[PDB]
């Protein structure tokens, strides 16, 4: 070789990229073939110690710091003029030991997504959301549903007033300086936990419930990323995508994720890779070819982003991303994620105080990396029918319908579901197999109830 072999994830525009590679071969005579291997973030280092993986790899910047600690990635050498063409902060995302480790391609971050018919003017503050919800709850809906179960989604609030993962000392992260337990994070997590105590959100609320509920027009807001826009498009919801709400006057700080192209260390074709990435792919024509196949979202290349940001959805993605934290690339992050996943789950449930959940998370986040992975392990029926809030105040009727339709359910259980749905916005009725869930949802709906059917799994 001779040639260029590129590995890119399957949910990305892998046919557009090939069209870039087609132009490359037309100009240079070097054949570039694109491939999309299942589990390539895993399939890569099992094929990269032996030496024969791909020349260039696309994935996400947070996993590239540990790729570099394994010396498995070549140091890219862009020049002044070239670096200046991409947003400065995107370069910070691809860096380990004072040294650039990959090329930034796309930029993603959570935004506040809202339903324009339910809520023509989205709130500028988190603080005003409790009242918002009280109002909507009376109109048979709810204000907000997003994924409470995962730290990636709850962190934008927890970090707003001062939370951080690990302190940055230039080039190196300090895994002994964790920012999960300072005054800011306590304030954020207390707000979130109070949202749940005051019944404004159901504590069980996950990605699937939130997507269904927002897309059905049952909740006025949700928090998600560009990857989710397609599904709302399909649905009948006129939606907006805006800046995330402030908390204590400070912007939310979502984690930033950079789609990144790194060059393999055991590749003879390093200079050809550089030429491809810098001169063919990271150009307006080049990103446009990939994006025309399957949208990239916001991009690291200024010239094309300025064009794309004519879309306020993409403008909002970058405004939120610029207000966020670059997701640390080091592998200690695995401990951080466990620490904050566990604190939120425990604080929001009542098993711990906010202050003790975070006190423990500060130690767990900085803790020995193996001791923490050992811990994770120390701790059909896949279709769920979900009951939504509505204007039916006759709980007796609703309780009875659930009892009639669902075989298992007692009257008391049926009633408690009814109360939980109307109180929090949503409640689980049952989880069985696709056939049963469909019969039941269909039946519950015919009786005037407002239901979703959900998979997850």
């Amino acid at each position: 070789e001779g040639k260029l072999v590129i590995w890119i994830n399957g949910d990305k525009g892998y046919n557009g990229l090939a069209e870039v590679g087609k132009k490359f071969e037309k100009d240079t005579g070097i054949k570039v073939t694109v491939e999309h291997p299942d589990k390539l973030e895993e399939k890569f280092p099992q094929v990269a110690a032996t030496g024969d993986g791909p020349d260039i790899i696309f994935w996400a910047h947070d996993r590239f710091g540990g790729y570099a600690q394994s010396g498995l990635l070549a140091e890219i050498t862009p020049d002044k003029a070239f670096q200046d063409k991409l947003y400065p902060f995107t370069w910070d995302a691809v860096r380990y030991n004072g040294k650039l480790i990959a090329y930034p391609i796309a930029v993603e971050a959570l935004s506040l997504i809202y339903n324009k018919d339910l809520l023509p003017n989205p709130p500028k503050t988190w603080e005003e959301i409790p009242a918002l919800d009280k109002e909507l709850k009376a109109k048979g809906k709810s204000a907000l549903m997003f994924n409470l179960q995962e730290p990636y989604f709850t962190w934008p609030l927890i970090a707003a007033d001062g939370g951080y993962a690990f302190k940055y000392e230039n080039g190196k992260y300090d895994i002994k300086d964790v920012g999960v337990d300072n005054a800011g994070a306590k304030a954020g997590l207390t707000f979130l936990v109070d949202l749940i105590k005051n019944k404004h959100m159901n504590a069980d609320t996950d990605y699937s419930i939130a997507e269904a509920a927002f897309n059905k027009g049952e909740t006025a807001m949700t928090i998600n990323g560009p990857w989710a826009w397609s599904n709302i498009d399909t649905s009948k919801v006129n939606y907006g995508v805006t800046v995330l709400p402030t908390f204590k006057g400070q912007p939310s700080k979502p984690f930033v994720g950079v789609l990144s192209a790194g060059i393999n260390a055991a590749s003879p074709n390093k200079e050809l890779a550089k030429e491809f990435l810098e001169n063919y792919l990271l150009t307006d024509e080049g990103l446009e070819a990939v994006n025309k196949d399957k949208p990239l979202g916001a991009v690291a290349l200024k010239s094309y982003e300025e064009e794309l940001a004519k879309d306020p959805r993409i403008a909002a993605t970058m405004e939120n991303a610029q207000k966020g934290e670059i997701m640390p690339n080091i592998p200690q992050m695995s401990a951080f994620w466990y620490a904050v996943r566990t604190a939120v789950i425990n604080a929001a449930s009542g098993r711990q105080t906010v202050d003790e959940a975070l006190a423990a998370a500060q130690t767990n986040a900085a803790a020995n990396l193996e001791k923490i992975k050992k811990l994770r392990n120390v701790i059909t029926s896949a279709w769920k029918v979900i009951l939504y809030n509505d204007d039916i105040h006759n709980f007796t009727y609703v309780t009875d319908v659930i009892v009639k339709v669902v075989g298992q359910i007692s009257k008391a259980k049926a009633h408690t579901i009814t109360v939980e749905a109307h109180s929090t916005g949503q409640a689980l009725i049952l989880s069985t197999w696709k056939s049963k869930a469909e019969k039941y949802c269909q039946e519950l709906q015919q009786n005037g109830l407002t239901v979703s059917i959900i998979h997850e799994s």
